[PDB]
């Protein structure tokens, strides 16, 4: 990969946000979801790389924008792609929190090629954090002792993030059973578990099950910034195990670290739909200096340098316009 | 009111919060409403002010502390105190967002005597927002083209804010039938009003139907912070008629403007308990230079002068410790 | 001292700082001092303390001076007052200048005279006491500043002033591999920054006034960290000055403690940009119009509890701005 | 000029902003600026550009890299390159305020091919100053007038920046005279005149005479954030003269307008290396979740789209090695 395409990453993100935030508080989920796809893919081919989409909207039959398999980009060196047009179309048409747009690179084979599935999912930060730290098939409990230990912590200091779920109530339980602070997100667990990695989001662990290409996605993030992860794949039915074969995925019950998720050179880029416990989201800006503009709140990585950085871009925009001119 | 009133109210606010985070996330909505009402109760006590309880835990026999007519502070001024130990008491046992703790001041009948009644608010910032820019008769299009024309953006650029309620509906699908976009939250009407006069909160009005006693809090504050607002009390049963006659309300339709319902000399004071569209929440710092601290993010603000200051606040705490010890 | 008077401080200083900016940039040293004094008094006689000016403007010609009382009545305490530290800086634009107001139980401070004071400094909860000393050379003091911090020794950054005073230690700590950086006034500020986040300034090796040395100190007593000095004397009527404060042990060498002991409030605003705070801006708005902004920290040695104030003063800056002195 | 170029700048200025940091306060302003250059050629080689540098260095007879005419970059599209490997040497070498690493970028002819020689320097910010605004032939008195008119202050809040130096004596004091602010800097004409149109600088015009190349960087910069500036080159002996008949110039007391200086499509980036009125310098972070690491700020912006981009990069380094293993 190409030094450069680190940093044109971020342009695609916040590109893909500007037009997610056209539709914001529209209640439209769909439209929401159009409108950052349209920009997305259009921004991606602008990319000088050879992409191959391997997370991405869908499958051809139901997505006919940036789905598996589909070649995206201007050309250059080839890369297989992990996409998040936007990460919260729920959050987006209901002004939630914790909506993003995400896009990561990887060599070839980098990226675990998941299935639309769901993911059991741990994570915690920290660049010293040693493999092991955190387990599925361990007890919520010692999971987080051996998390309270590594960051000289007791255990009610610990703020472990999960999302407002039935199937979490568990997880909600034993964890305030052993005294530590459990915080309930609506959506948004790419954002929930790369918070665990990010300085000043008050989140110490994520515990919970999402999507598994949101899973991959944070897991991305996570080698960049340091931490630990731990995801295990769930199958409901015969459809879902056929989704798994199809794509290569034969051991089911397979434990997937880090490593396993998202593996050697990896570029993970994000831009803030709305305010969030990992980015904040687009906002209006008025000026005589400059005029008025639209602010996007943003961050780049790569595993490589495990340099990051945070940026924060002024687009002109006149809101006298129809604020549907951000799409596309 | 002697200037010295309006920075120790902010400690008040701190120490509420403080005592408030450590049971954010617990699952315990009483725990952390009484964890808040003793620091809060405790705090005050130490405030030179004669100070007399007009908004605050309720009435004396279902409120042991901060109950209407209560006496409290070291002995000073006479003000009448409105206060909210913690907005968000399920927020804050949830992890949610927009928790907030909250104290304001005025001189003797400056703040509106209302029952404990649901109350219908509109609101905009800008100090050059004219009276009658908001009216609760006039319809949801005709406020927000009026705020639109006075923000000079068009109507799709406007970012309403309301609470996500069935109650709600109506004014959710109007405004989006006009054209502009509309996030919700899940509560806090306080920091949601406020928001409105919040420097990049992005959050452009506020139209919902929530707590009297919190909209006179958020009346005061955009009092100091220049905006307008009107309001109109909600009686739903004989017994709140009633209340309204034996306060002197006759008038049950009556619209009361900012004016009315926060008046003269008001000083006002909040610190967030979590990341909210008006302050952030309190956070766990580590450093070698001095120590762990928790963090805590405050506004006090006063009408008379319009001197806004935020108040960024590091507290030393062991986290080796249990997080409790932050209860007065 | 009543947890009241802690915060009050910060509304002295920043009103010393609207009047001291007010002047920045005019080349006037004497209107810059004036107005700041002039603010500083009015605000701290609201102030509810029996309070003691032991530190200040020293000569009565530069009306805070010593022995004066102050306040509007309440707890006793001595004050050590700089209403503006930096008059040349702030007539310049210049780096550095601040609004400064420190408070202690009576005694709390240093009775130094008006004299120059060799300075060592470094920031850190858990430095001990022996860090630094003037006696040890500025090689040795700088290895166990960066063993203290863990850090390379070609890491540190030692801050000192641009003055000719000053070249030894600037050869001495570049020869021994440290980066030293210069200030061309404010070793108030320069000293702070070792104990001030994001400040980038690791030590500080200088001399200059010792009120200034003190007013530091109580700082770093706030902060966290260690630091020494020693009074320096060029004249007879100098030694005199000590001696009619009840110095005679004029090479001594004073710890943190010795400078500022006890319960101490510390009160800083910033009136131009500079290495511990941020100078007075105007701003623009439609949401509330126009006003300045200014920065200030608080903080308390007993609590260690710091607190950051921005804090917005409505103002028409199509009247002229010295409508912000007092 | 392709889109990724902007956002590869930032790590050219980055680099070189490490290297110099390297050298700040070590008294040795040749090894800062030999740094700066080397880091800044290596970086450049990798940007897929075919760049001739127009404002380097110097001339080949007096700089080996980076020189006038030398061509670099990676292969890619043509552009003309405006250079300051280390603005302020000096200032770098006593850790002084101001100093910055720049890169410009222009189609071909964009920049002025200025000589060696001094530059007088008017410069205000804002998007609606108009041509004219400014004059090096109208009085420092009228200039101030119409620059106070325009921004709507009184000329009392007028803050007026030049530099440190006797030729400067009489703008000072008719400034003053006629009531405004006049703020000295020791040196950094660059950072200087592009404060007046960075946010919150608190700087409000720039006067005074100083390198007549970086005039030709802070216009490129300028003519992206919008504002107005006039310069003209002047001239103390013969050989100066010759260095603008080499160039091309023999208009000797022409003025050049903004537009004259920098013209078309331009992209300018900018990292600080000590804190200046335009930009924080690097600074060591210590991070208990990330390690230790070195914090650089950066700015880029293109003229065509205005867009202005705030980048806060952290560098992994272990500072038990010695520093100067950030000259790359
Ligand atoms: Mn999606
Ligand atoms: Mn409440
Ligand atoms: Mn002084
Ligand atoms: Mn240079």
């Amino acid at each position: 990969m190409n030094r450069k395409v680190a940093l044109e990453a971020v342009r695609v993100t916040e590109l893909a946000a500007l037009a997610s935030w056209s539709q914001m508080g529209r209640g439209d989920k769909i439209a929401a979801d159009q409108a950052a796809v349209d920009a997305m893919r259009k921004a991606l081919n602008e990319v000088d790389i050879d992409g191959t989409v391997v997370i991405g909207e869908g499958e051809l039959d139901e997505a006919p924008m940036l789905y598996i398999g589909e070649k995206v980009g201007a050309g250059g060196c080839e890369v297989d792609i992990a996409l998040d047009p936007l990460e919260g179309t729920t959050i987006t048409s209901k002004g939630g929190a914790n909506a993003l747009t995400v896009l990561a690179m990887a060599d070839k084979g980098g990226f675990l090629n998941a299935p639309d599935v769901y993911m059991q999912k741990i994570a915690v930060g920290g660049i010293n954090a040693p493999k092991g730290i955190v387990d599925l098939d361990d007890s919520v409990t010692n999971n987080l002792k051996r998390i309270a230990e590594f960051k000289g912590v007791h255990m009610s200091a610990l703020v472990v993030c999960t999302m407002d779920r039935p199937r979490h109530e568990h997880i909600i339980k034993e964890a305030r059973e052993c005294g530590a602070r459990v915080i309930l997100i609506n959506d948004g667990d790419v954002s929930g578990v790369i918070a665990t990695a990010t300085e000043n989001s008050g989140i110490d662990v994520y515990i919970g099950t999402g999507g598994a290409p949101e899973g991959v996605l944070a897991a991305a993030a996570l080698k960049c910034l340091g931490g630990q992860m731990q995801a295990r794949l769930i199958f409901n039915d015969e459809e879902e195990i056929k989704r798994a074969h199809r794509l290569g995925i034969t051991d089911l019950n397979k434990k997937y670290d880090i490593d396993d998720l998202a593996s050697g050179d990896i570029v993970f880029a994000a831009t803030g739909v709305t305010d969030g416990n990992m980015l904040q989201g687009v906002k209006r800006v008025n000026s005589t200096r400059r005029g008025s503009y639209a602010v996007t709140h943003s961050v780049v990585m790569r595993s490589t340098t495990k340099t990051v950085r945070h940026i924060t871009a002024e687009h002109s925009f006149d809101f006298k316009e129809g604020i549907e001119k951000f799409m596309s």
